[PDB]
């Protein structure tokens, strides 16, 4: 029950930053903040999908190689759950301008 784990601190962590997106006024640089946390959480995600291709390949070969399929929309998920979470706070144009601009550049440096 790893990677459900893993999706709460993830969740809690956008949910979290929504918060303040309808705090009115937002702080565009606190929302920015939980991004970054948020984010490095769904890459903890990705990381751990391929050591269930690798375990299950190990104890369950059978199936591992029946469940690639679905291991591998588990890292698209990673990245393809992320542009969700940006369609939420794109609600606010405004926003999501302020915030994107400053985000991307704070990842940069990862």
């Amino acid at each position: 029950r790893v990677e459900a784990m893993l999706n709460d601190r993830r969740r809690l962590a956008l949910e979290n930053y929504i918060t303040a997106l309808q705090a009115v006024p937002p702080r565009p640089r606190h929302v920015f903040n939980m991004l970054k946390k948020y984010v490095r959480a769904e890459q903890k995600d990705r990381q751990h999908t391929l050591k269930h291709f690798e375990h299950v390949r190990m104890v369950d070969p059978k199936k591992a190689a029946q469940i690639r399929s679905q291991v591998m929309t588990h890292l698209r998920v990673i990245y393809e759950r992320m542009n969700q979470s940006l369609s939420l706070l794109y609600n606010v144009p405004a926003v999501a301008e302020e915030i994107q601009d400053e985000v991307d550049e704070l990842l940069q440096k990862e």
